[PDB]
Protein backbone atom coordinates (compact mmCIF):
# COMPACT_ATOMS: atom_id res chain seq x y z
CA UNK A 1 0.00 0.00 0.00
CA UNK A 2 3.13 2.58 0.60
CA UNK A 3 4.10 2.95 -3.13
CA UNK A 4 7.48 4.60 -4.33
CA UNK A 5 7.36 7.88 -5.56
CA UNK A 6 9.23 8.08 -9.39
CA UNK A 7 8.56 3.80 -9.76
CA UNK A 8 6.91 3.70 -12.96
CA UNK A 9 4.32 1.00 -12.60
CA UNK A 10 2.56 -1.26 -14.88
CA UNK A 11 -1.54 -2.87 -13.75
CA UNK A 12 -1.69 -6.01 -15.18
CA UNK A 13 -5.47 -7.73 -14.99
CA UNK A 14 -5.27 -10.89 -13.59
CA UNK A 15 -8.00 -12.36 -15.65
CA UNK A 16 -6.74 -11.14 -19.49
CA UNK A 17 -2.76 -11.12 -17.87
CA UNK A 18 -3.32 -7.34 -20.10
CA UNK A 19 -2.04 -3.79 -19.18
CA UNK A 20 -3.80 -0.79 -17.99
CA UNK A 21 -3.28 1.15 -21.25
CA UNK A 22 -4.33 4.38 -22.91
CA UNK A 23 -6.31 3.92 -26.34
CA UNK A 24 -3.94 4.97 -29.18
CA UNK A 25 -1.52 6.84 -26.76
CA UNK A 26 -3.52 9.26 -26.83
CA UNK A 27 -2.05 12.72 -24.78
CA UNK A 28 -5.94 14.94 -24.42
CA UNK A 29 -8.60 15.05 -21.83
CA UNK A 30 -11.70 11.65 -22.26
CA UNK A 31 -8.88 9.51 -24.14
CA UNK A 32 -9.98 6.08 -23.35
CA UNK A 33 -8.38 3.41 -20.64
CA UNK A 34 -8.47 0.11 -22.12
CA UNK A 35 -6.11 -3.11 -21.33
CA UNK A 36 -3.21 -3.85 -24.32
CA UNK A 37 -0.78 -6.83 -24.44
CA UNK A 38 2.82 -6.05 -22.27
CA UNK A 39 5.24 -3.54 -24.74
CA UNK A 40 8.57 -3.75 -23.64
CA UNK A 41 8.97 0.02 -23.49
CA UNK A 42 5.40 2.09 -24.80
CA UNK A 43 5.03 4.91 -21.85
CA UNK A 44 1.30 4.32 -22.33
CA UNK A 45 1.20 1.36 -19.99
CA UNK A 46 3.45 3.34 -17.26
CA UNK A 47 1.96 4.89 -14.32
CA UNK A 48 3.55 7.42 -11.66
CA UNK A 49 1.88 6.92 -8.55
CA UNK A 50 1.71 9.49 -6.50
CA UNK A 51 -0.12 9.62 -2.55
CA UNK A 52 -2.82 11.71 -1.96
CA UNK A 53 -4.99 12.83 1.18
CA UNK A 54 -6.42 9.71 3.09
CA UNK A 55 -4.03 7.01 1.65
CA UNK A 56 -5.61 7.43 -2.07
CA UNK A 57 -3.41 7.74 -5.16
CA UNK A 58 -3.04 9.06 -8.05
CA UNK A 59 -2.64 7.33 -11.31
CA UNK A 60 -0.25 9.57 -13.77
CA UNK A 61 0.17 7.96 -17.31
CA UNK A 62 3.87 8.70 -18.29
CA UNK A 63 3.09 9.38 -21.94
CA UNK A 64 -0.34 11.36 -21.47
CA UNK A 65 0.67 13.10 -17.78
CA UNK A 66 -3.18 12.38 -17.28
CA UNK A 67 -4.84 10.81 -14.84
CA UNK A 68 -6.73 7.57 -14.32
CA UNK A 69 -10.63 9.09 -13.86
CA UNK A 70 -14.35 7.88 -14.33
CA UNK A 71 -16.32 9.88 -17.36
CA UNK A 72 -18.79 12.35 -16.98
CA UNK A 73 -18.26 11.53 -12.50
CA UNK A 74 -20.60 8.71 -12.60
CA UNK A 75 -20.78 6.51 -9.66
CA UNK A 76 -22.95 3.48 -11.78
CA UNK A 77 -22.04 0.24 -12.99
CA UNK A 78 -20.34 -0.22 -16.75
CA UNK A 79 -19.27 3.85 -16.51
CA UNK A 80 -16.03 4.27 -18.48
CA UNK A 81 -12.83 4.76 -17.45
CA UNK A 82 -10.81 7.28 -19.12
CA UNK A 83 -7.97 9.91 -18.48
CA UNK A 84 -7.95 13.25 -17.27
CA UNK A 85 -5.98 16.09 -16.67
CA UNK A 86 -5.01 16.24 -12.95
CA UNK A 87 -7.71 19.03 -11.16
CA UNK A 88 -7.61 18.22 -7.68
CA UNK A 89 -10.96 18.51 -6.54
CA UNK A 90 -11.81 15.79 -8.64
CA UNK A 91 -12.37 12.53 -6.30
CA UNK A 92 -12.70 10.21 -9.71
CA UNK A 93 -9.59 10.89 -9.96
CA UNK A 94 -8.31 9.27 -6.16
CA UNK A 95 -7.49 5.66 -6.44
CA UNK A 96 -7.99 3.23 -3.03
CA UNK A 97 -5.53 0.05 -3.34
CA UNK A 98 -6.88 -2.93 -1.44
CA UNK A 99 -4.30 -5.75 -1.10
CA UNK A 100 -5.70 -9.56 -1.35
CA UNK A 101 -3.66 -12.62 -0.07
CA UNK A 102 -2.33 -13.48 -3.48
CA UNK A 103 -0.85 -10.04 -3.89
CA UNK A 104 -3.24 -8.55 -6.33
CA UNK A 105 -4.77 -5.43 -5.64
CA UNK A 106 -8.67 -4.04 -6.19
CA UNK A 107 -8.53 -0.41 -7.00
CA UNK A 108 -11.56 1.30 -6.00
CA UNK A 109 -13.00 4.84 -6.70
CA UNK A 110 -12.84 7.54 -3.91
CA UNK A 111 -16.47 9.12 -5.59
CA UNK A 112 -17.80 5.97 -6.78
CA UNK A 113 -16.62 2.69 -4.31
CA UNK A 114 -16.65 0.91 -7.51
CA UNK A 115 -13.40 -0.31 -8.59
CA UNK A 116 -12.00 -0.41 -11.76
CA UNK A 117 -12.88 -4.08 -14.56
CA UNK A 118 -12.44 -5.24 -17.66
CA UNK A 119 -15.84 -4.80 -19.63
CA UNK A 120 -17.41 -8.21 -20.07
CA UNK A 121 -14.36 -10.15 -18.57
CA UNK A 122 -12.98 -9.73 -21.52
CA UNK A 123 -9.60 -11.12 -22.49
CA UNK A 124 -8.18 -9.37 -25.89
CA UNK A 125 -6.34 -6.23 -26.65
CA UNK A 126 -8.38 -3.28 -26.81
CA UNK A 127 -11.14 -4.75 -24.37
CA UNK A 128 -12.48 -1.85 -22.14
CA UNK A 129 -11.55 -0.38 -18.90
CA UNK A 130 -15.32 0.61 -16.97
CA UNK A 131 -15.95 -0.09 -12.97
CA UNK A 132 -18.15 -2.38 -11.23
CA UNK A 133 -19.31 -3.29 -8.15
CA UNK A 134 -16.83 -4.99 -5.89
CA UNK A 135 -17.41 -8.66 -5.98
CA UNK A 136 -15.64 -11.27 -4.27
CA UNK A 137 -14.67 -13.60 -7.10
CA UNK A 138 -14.16 -11.42 -10.60
CA UNK A 139 -10.69 -12.09 -11.60
CA UNK A 140 -11.32 -9.05 -13.78
CA UNK A 141 -11.49 -6.53 -11.06
CA UNK A 142 -7.86 -7.61 -9.92
CA UNK A 143 -4.65 -5.89 -10.92
CA UNK A 144 -1.00 -6.80 -10.41
CA UNK A 145 1.03 -3.72 -9.48
CA UNK A 146 4.33 -4.34 -10.97
CA UNK A 147 7.46 -2.16 -10.73
CA UNK A 148 8.64 -1.23 -14.07
CA UNK A 149 11.92 1.35 -13.02
CA UNK A 150 12.77 3.74 -11.28
CA UNK A 151 12.98 7.51 -12.55
CA UNK A 152 16.07 9.77 -10.29
CA UNK A 153 14.21 12.59 -7.78
CA UNK A 154 15.40 16.00 -7.41
CA UNK A 155 17.29 16.53 -4.22
CA UNK A 156 18.67 19.26 -2.39
CA UNK A 157 20.55 19.78 0.97
CA UNK A 158 18.57 20.71 4.51
CA UNK A 159 19.92 21.49 7.61
CA UNK A 160 19.19 23.55 11.39
CA UNK A 161 17.93 27.01 11.55
CA UNK A 162 20.53 29.47 12.34
CA UNK A 163 20.01 30.51 16.07
CA UNK A 164 18.43 33.91 17.06
CA UNK A 165 21.55 36.61 17.70
CA UNK A 166 22.31 37.00 20.92
CA UNK A 167 24.20 40.04 22.91
CA UNK A 168 27.43 39.02 24.37
CA UNK A 169 28.20 43.03 25.78
CA UNK A 170 26.11 46.10 25.05
CA UNK A 171 28.17 47.17 22.49
CA UNK A 172 27.73 44.27 20.01
CA UNK A 173 26.56 45.21 16.44
CA UNK A 174 23.86 41.92 15.89
CA UNK A 175 23.68 41.20 12.18
CA UNK A 176 20.32 42.54 9.64
CA UNK A 177 20.10 38.38 9.02
CA UNK A 178 21.12 35.20 9.79
CA UNK A 179 22.42 32.90 7.14
CA UNK A 180 19.82 31.37 4.89
CA UNK A 181 19.29 27.67 5.11
CA UNK A 182 16.76 25.12 3.36
CA UNK A 183 15.22 23.78 6.45
CA UNK A 184 12.45 21.66 4.59
CA UNK A 185 11.71 20.35 0.72
CA UNK A 186 8.93 17.90 -1.09
CA UNK A 187 9.00 16.21 -4.01
CA UNK A 188 5.82 16.76 -6.45
CA UNK A 189 4.77 15.41 -8.95
CA UNK A 190 4.35 17.53 -12.76
CA UNK A 191 0.36 17.37 -11.96
CA UNK A 192 1.08 19.61 -8.99
CA UNK A 193 2.80 22.65 -10.74
CA UNK A 194 1.90 24.66 -13.42
CA UNK A 195 4.92 25.73 -15.07
CA UNK A 196 5.17 28.66 -18.04
CA UNK A 197 7.81 26.39 -19.89
CA UNK A 198 5.20 23.68 -20.82
CA UNK A 199 1.91 25.70 -19.95
CA UNK A 200 -1.01 22.90 -20.91
CA UNK A 201 0.96 20.49 -22.31
CA UNK A 202 1.10 17.94 -19.54
CA UNK A 203 2.93 15.13 -22.43
CA UNK A 204 5.72 17.66 -22.71
CA UNK A 205 6.15 18.14 -19.09
CA UNK A 206 6.07 14.90 -17.40
CA UNK A 207 8.46 13.92 -20.16
CA UNK A 208 11.23 16.57 -19.26
CA UNK A 209 10.12 17.52 -15.73
CA UNK A 210 8.31 14.67 -13.92
CA UNK A 211 9.20 15.97 -10.92
CA UNK A 212 9.44 19.34 -8.88
CA UNK A 213 11.24 20.13 -5.78
CA UNK A 214 9.22 22.75 -3.51
CA UNK A 215 11.98 24.21 -1.18
CA UNK A 216 11.43 26.02 2.30
CA UNK A 217 14.41 28.42 3.00
CA UNK A 218 14.51 30.50 6.25
CA UNK A 219 16.63 33.43 8.66
CA UNK A 220 16.11 35.21 11.01
CA UNK A 221 15.55 39.36 9.93
CA UNK A 222 16.56 42.18 12.60
CA UNK A 223 13.20 44.44 12.55
CA UNK A 224 14.67 46.67 15.44
CA UNK A 225 17.81 47.98 16.98
CA UNK A 226 17.87 50.58 19.87
CA UNK A 227 19.86 51.02 23.05
CA UNK A 228 17.31 52.24 25.69
CA UNK A 229 18.48 54.62 28.67
CA UNK A 230 17.18 53.61 32.10
CA UNK A 231 14.07 54.37 32.63
CA UNK A 232 12.97 54.79 28.51
CA UNK A 233 9.96 53.79 27.04
CA UNK A 234 10.65 52.65 22.98
CA UNK A 235 7.32 52.15 20.95
CA UNK A 236 7.96 51.35 17.08
CA UNK A 237 5.68 49.52 14.55
CA UNK A 238 6.79 46.97 12.38
CA UNK A 239 5.19 45.27 8.82
CA UNK A 240 5.16 41.73 9.25
CA UNK A 241 3.11 39.08 6.63
CA UNK A 242 3.20 38.55 2.60
CA UNK A 243 2.75 40.78 -0.83
CA UNK A 244 -0.11 40.09 -2.82
CA UNK A 245 1.97 39.55 -5.45
CA UNK A 246 3.95 36.74 -3.62
CA UNK A 247 0.66 35.06 -2.57
CA UNK A 248 -0.28 35.06 -6.63
CA UNK A 249 2.94 33.56 -7.29
CA UNK A 250 1.99 30.81 -4.84
CA UNK A 251 -1.46 30.29 -6.23
CA UNK A 252 0.01 30.38 -9.96
CA UNK A 253 2.40 27.77 -9.27
CA UNK A 254 1.36 25.08 -6.97
CA UNK A 255 -2.58 26.09 -5.91
CA UNK A 256 -1.72 27.16 -2.58
CA UNK A 257 -1.45 30.12 -0.76
CA UNK A 258 -0.61 31.49 3.01
CA UNK A 259 -3.98 31.48 5.27
CA UNK A 260 -4.29 35.11 7.61
CA UNK A 261 -3.22 31.91 10.60
CA UNK A 262 0.20 31.10 9.04
CA UNK A 263 -1.17 27.82 7.66
CA UNK A 264 -1.20 26.62 3.63
CA UNK A 265 -4.10 27.36 2.51
CA UNK A 266 -5.55 24.54 -0.56
CA UNK A 267 -7.24 24.95 -3.36
CA UNK A 268 -8.03 23.62 -7.03
CA UNK A 269 -5.15 21.51 -7.95
CA UNK A 270 -3.22 21.26 -4.35
CA UNK A 271 -6.24 19.46 -2.93
CA UNK A 272 -5.59 15.95 -2.40
CA UNK A 273 -1.71 17.19 -1.64
CA UNK A 274 -2.37 19.03 1.54
CA UNK A 275 -1.33 16.21 3.93
CA UNK A 276 2.55 16.00 2.09
CA UNK A 277 2.83 19.72 1.84
CA UNK A 278 1.73 20.75 5.37
CA UNK A 279 3.67 17.44 7.28
CA UNK A 280 7.10 17.34 4.73
CA UNK A 281 7.40 21.41 4.52
CA UNK A 282 6.42 21.72 8.78
CA UNK A 283 3.61 24.07 8.19
CA UNK A 284 0.42 23.62 9.54
CA UNK A 285 -2.66 23.07 7.58
CA UNK A 286 -5.10 26.83 7.47
CA UNK A 287 -8.23 26.69 9.30
CA UNK A 288 -9.17 29.64 7.20
CA UNK A 289 -10.36 30.68 4.16
CA UNK A 290 -8.87 34.81 5.03
CA UNK A 291 -5.60 34.81 3.00
CA UNK A 292 -2.57 36.92 5.10
CA UNK A 293 -1.36 39.92 3.86
CA UNK A 294 0.81 42.94 4.85
CA UNK A 295 -0.21 43.98 8.60
CA UNK A 296 1.22 46.69 10.81
CA UNK A 297 1.83 46.02 14.38
CA UNK A 298 2.57 48.04 17.17
CA UNK A 299 5.09 47.32 19.84
CA UNK A 300 6.34 48.97 23.29
CA UNK A 301 10.11 48.00 25.29
CA UNK A 302 10.49 49.33 28.59
CA UNK A 303 13.81 49.26 30.03
CA UNK A 304 14.14 46.90 33.97
CA UNK A 305 17.39 47.87 34.96
CA UNK A 306 19.12 50.96 36.68
CA UNK A 307 21.61 50.71 33.60
CA UNK A 308 21.23 51.04 29.67
CA UNK A 309 19.39 48.06 27.60
CA UNK A 310 20.01 47.15 24.06
CA UNK A 311 17.34 45.51 22.34
CA UNK A 312 17.39 44.01 19.13
CA UNK A 313 14.04 42.23 17.83
CA UNK A 314 14.49 39.62 15.30
CA UNK A 315 11.01 37.74 12.99
CA UNK A 316 11.64 34.65 11.22
CA UNK A 317 11.44 34.60 6.95
CA UNK A 318 10.41 32.22 4.90
CA UNK A 319 10.59 31.63 1.49
CA UNK A 320 8.90 29.00 -0.71
CA UNK A 321 9.90 28.53 -3.97
CA UNK A 322 9.78 25.34 -6.75
CA UNK A 323 12.96 23.59 -9.11
CA UNK A 324 12.73 21.86 -12.22
CA UNK A 325 15.26 18.33 -12.21
CA UNK A 326 17.92 21.01 -14.24
CA UNK A 327 17.97 23.54 -11.45
CA UNK A 328 16.22 26.34 -13.10
CA UNK A 329 12.98 28.32 -10.71
CA UNK A 330 9.05 27.67 -11.59
CA UNK A 331 8.22 31.84 -12.00
CA UNK A 332 9.82 33.34 -8.64
CA UNK A 333 9.86 32.74 -4.64
CA UNK A 334 7.00 33.96 -2.52
CA UNK A 335 8.08 35.21 1.09
CA UNK A 336 6.78 36.04 4.20
CA UNK A 337 7.29 37.46 7.90
CA UNK A 338 5.94 35.57 10.55
CA UNK A 339 4.62 37.79 13.54
CA UNK A 340 4.07 34.79 15.54
CA UNK A 341 7.27 33.90 15.34
CA UNK A 342 9.21 37.12 16.40
CA UNK A 343 12.22 37.22 19.10
CA UNK A 344 13.79 40.02 21.54
CA UNK A 345 17.32 39.70 22.71
CA UNK A 346 18.87 42.32 25.02
CA UNK A 347 21.79 43.10 27.06
CA UNK A 348 21.55 42.53 30.27
CA UNK A 349 19.49 39.50 28.70
CA UNK A 350 15.78 39.15 29.86
CA1 LIG B 1 -12.37 2.81 -20.70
Amino acid sequence: MTFKVGMKYMFKNKNSRKYLDISGNQTGNNANVQQYEYLADAPSERFFLHPLDNNYYAMINLNSGKVIDISGNQTSNNANIQQYEWLGDAPSEYWYFHREADGHYVIESKHSGKVLDIEGNQTGNNANVQQYEYLADAPSERFAVEEAGSVSLPSINTQPLSPVPQYETINDQLPEETERVVTAFTIVPAISVKDPHYGGDTAKQIKENPYYMVVKKQWWKKQESYVLAPSERYDFVTTTGIRVTDQETATKTVSWSIGADMGFSFKGFSMGMSSQYSQELQTSISHTTEQLKEETQEHHVTNPFLERMAYSRYILVTEYYVQRKNGTIVNAPWTMTDKTNAHAVTFPKS
